[PDB]
């Protein structure tokens, strides 16, 4: 599908919502986010550790709506008895709803693509556009994937109450609200954006997430690795995503975006090799990592000149 890629499941499902429903500023605030976090104590639990934001819900990007556009995402907690029902009045009213799932229950990436075929289920948190409410079944998209499905209705129940990694599932529902909106230029957004990034050593989170890969040397269990992969797409969606803006609005940029965005798919690509093909080159990625992080701070300090 042609859906709204975010740079995270939260952001993308937000960001297709409002594409859709033709609701203004969410987008352009999505578009222009730039952060990293690492958390090494998520790390050691194989949970996700890294990229643009902690998640499922993105708070960071909720305080940028807020403050921004002044956008406030409700969540909406329901039951079994009335979640059905409650999305109904959503469809018929609005034609989208915003949910949290089981990704246990959705089949969105075909990992066979990459010769992955020992695909592991795992009760993960995730974030669906439900268009259709039938009988016995329900369509819904998978905008982060740029996948749909249909799910039986047992199947859909069954995704909106289970638990996960990250907690349960309570048919957990997410509205776009605004009483009394605002409007940002994209210089203004993107200058807070790397303002921030420098102030906080955002950074600094890279340099760290290098040391942590570093001391992995003797660790058999390489799972850090495909979790690192999975985490890392949403620093490449942000580069691609100012890429596209700099096109857009024909943005002054410092010369090595390109650059940076290769940097970080070269570094996904040993991190997914080194899951899966047992090499022992955590000395490399940890190199490239350090490196990154040190071009991205000169990268921030470019961009507030220029910009």
């Amino acid at each position: 599908l042609d859906t709204f890629q975010g740079y995270n499941c939260y952001s993308s499902a937000l960001g297709e919502y409002a594409k859709q429903k033709n609701i203004d500023q969410v987008e352009n605030i999505i578009l222009s986010q730039w952060s990293f976090f690492f958390d090494e104590e998520q790390f050691y639990k194989n949970q996700w550790y890294t990229g643009a934001a902690d998640g499922p819900v993105d708070v960071v990007l909720n305080e940028d709506l807020r403050n921004f556009a002044n956008i406030e995402v409700l969540e909406h907690i329901s039951s079994e008895s009335q979640a059905i029902d409650e999305g109904r009045k959503v469809l018929e009213k609005h034609g989208l709803q915003i949910v949290l799932m089981d990704f246990y229950y959705m089949n969105s990436f075909n990992w066979k693509s990459l010769s992955r075929f020992n695909v592991t289920r795992e009760h993960d948190p995730a974030f669906a556009v439900l268009t259709q409410i039938n009988e016995n079944s329900v369509h819904i998209i998978d905008p982060y994937y740029h996948h749909e499905e249909n799910m039986s209705m047992e199947d859909f129940i069954k995704s909106r109450n289970s638990m996960t990694k990250q907690g349960k599932i309570s048919f957990n529902s997410y509205e776009i609200f605004s009483n009394g909106t605002k409007k940002s230029n994209i210089k203004e957004l993107l200058y807070y954006r790397f303002n921030r990034y420098l102030q906080e050593k955002m950074f600094g989170k890279i340099t760290q997430f290098g040391q942590v890969v570093k001391k992995q040397l003797d660790n058999k269990d390489r799972k850090w690795a495909f979790t690192g992969y999975n985490c890392l797409n949403s620093v490449v969606y942000q580069h691609q995503n100012l890429i596209n803006l700099q096109k857009k609005f024909s943005l002054e940029m410092p010369p090595n975006l390109q650059e940076l965005l290769d940097n970080w798919a070269l570094i996904r690509k040993k991190l997914f090799e080194y899951y899966s093909r047992g090499s022992y080159n955590t000395e490399e990625i940890s190199n490239l990592i350090c490196k990154v992080a040190s071009s991205e701070e000169q990268f921030a300090q470019e961009v507030l000149k220029v910009l």
